[PDB]
């Protein structure tokens, strides 16, 4: 029966408000809270903003973007969260000039924390299904620890890129929106993307042509060029990817199964290697 | 009107339960959550008032959620067992970091200043709540350190909405205030910058209490606070105003933070990372 209320933040308490990005969800800005003396992120532009705040507030966990409050005024409506200084996983994987090396321990830690975050959502009462996982909404804190964001399409078990969407979701309905095998598919594509640092379906022009290929059973390429033979635990990771993005949803594993497979892999990395991987990025 | 409920954790979902420490508040054990696959910490203990105290602590932790407050994950509320489940802090307490000198020969200045800044950020947040939450039991022992040595404030047993060690207690509190936490903070600051035990040459805690009531404080000289400390004069000023005999002369955490902000800006981000790697 222990209940915590989300604080209401007056818009005038946000100082040094600076534009970060503009998306479908709305505009993201950075700011500093004048009383709390911390940096914050603000997602702004009704019911859909409040629904996302409610989900973030209820789904609080170590690998979920921490919500600090809501701006609910006639003048302004926005979601206030902790500021993620290292942006998104998408930026880390594809900004190769900015990041020439992303050490294996760190890539494996990121994959483990994404699975830990999604598993938590799935274990809630009732289960919370993300349904829009992408490298763009896997955010990175000051020490490159994962924070999952974007709960706009996230539904309680009661436009942009399609590369993380299972083929059965292309023509939606009751069954597809209800599916508990959607997030694992997205996770399988993210895993491939993290281990290769390549754009899934890079050689395909139209995203509609990607959709046609995926429905036939075609997936991002698994070979020596995309996934080199020097990748730690390559065979095990390939097995996880291929089961995760299987055409038949029934053949895709649960996040629990995924985590039990990843735990021995993560134990082979000494703690200092995670620290060294992060310093290499600065 | 957005409300979040604290999850109830069945005791059987806590695997590898191992003793860590025993305190006045209760026993602390480490464990792993069988479904969530994460390491956790459990603070556990049979009386109506004793049960109510644990529920009070869990309520405070749940309501006072913030970046520098120990994150609560759930409550174990069973006939068989009653406990508070939180994130596991792998680096223990600030007390251990400052005084285990063989384990930690160097604690670089950027990290010491970052710790001091995060303690002030955490306490300021508590003070800014509606109504204000006053810690009233700040000590180096309940300043916990996460995997990257970021601060998490714990122990909300004595924390009130507006025993043990007396070294962090203002003299007016001996015979029973929004000016208690700043006093504790001033002692913690001295302790962080010196790595010495406050009043180390005293054989009885009553001798500390008598000294403090007479306006005497931990020594500030070249031996305790060397001349090579970054921003030494400013830090000494903060310490001395923070532990002033007259509570009215002690600053607010807002003032304290405005004082610390330019100090923290002089350190490049990579120096914090290098300070942590030096500890491993
Ligand atoms: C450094 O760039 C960003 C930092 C962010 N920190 C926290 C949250 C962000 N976005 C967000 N998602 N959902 C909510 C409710 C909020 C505030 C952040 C977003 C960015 S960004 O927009 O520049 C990026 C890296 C995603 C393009
Ligand atoms: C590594 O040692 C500890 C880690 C801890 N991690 C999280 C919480 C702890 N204590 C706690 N305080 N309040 C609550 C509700 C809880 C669970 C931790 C305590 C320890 S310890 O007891 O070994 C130490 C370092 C304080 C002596």
């Amino acid at each position: 029966a222990i209940c915590s209320a989300l604080p209401t933040i007056p818009y005038h308490k946000l100082a040094d408000l600076r534009y970060l990005s503009r998306g479908a969800s709305g505009t993201v800005s950075s700011a500093r809270h004048a009383d709390w003396r911390v940096q914050v992120a603000v997602k702004h532009l009704r019911k859909d903003v409040l629904r996302e705040a409610e989900i973030l507030h209820k789904a609080r966990f170590s690998y979920i973007l921490p919500i600090l409050g809501i701006c609910n005024e006639p003048e302004f409506l926005g979601i206030v969260t902790e500021y993620m200084p290292n942006g998104s996983l998408n930026e880390l994987l594809h900004r190769k000039t900015e990041y020439p090396d992303v050490a294996w321990p760190l890539r494996f830690r990121i994959l483990h924390e994404i699975a830990l975050g999604v598993n938590y959502l799935h274990n809630m009462t009732p289960p919370l299904l993300h349904h829009d996982l992408k490298t763009q909404n896997i955010l990175l804190d000051n020490e490159f620890h994962v924070k999952i964001a974007d709960f706009g399409l996230s539904k309680w078990r009661m436009g942009g890129t399609i590369i993380y969407m299972p083929p059965e979701n292309y023509e939606p309905g009751q069954k597809s929106r209800a599916s508990i095998k959607h997030d694992i598919y997205s996770y399988a594509v993210i895993t491939w993307e993290v281990l290769s640092r390549k754009q899934p379906f890079e050689d395909v022009t139209n995203p509609l042509q990607i959709m046609y290929s995926v429905s036939q059973g075609h997936r991002p390429v698994i070979n020596e060029e995309s996934l080199p033979y020097d990748i730690p635990h390559r065979a095990r990771m390939i097995s996880l990817i291929e089961s995760g993005w299987a055409q038949n949803p029934d053949e895709r594993p649960s996040f629990l199964k995924c985590l039990i497979e990843l735990e021995p892999v993560l134990r082979t990395f000494e703690e200092i290697t995670f620290l060294e991987a992060v310093i290499q990025l600065k």
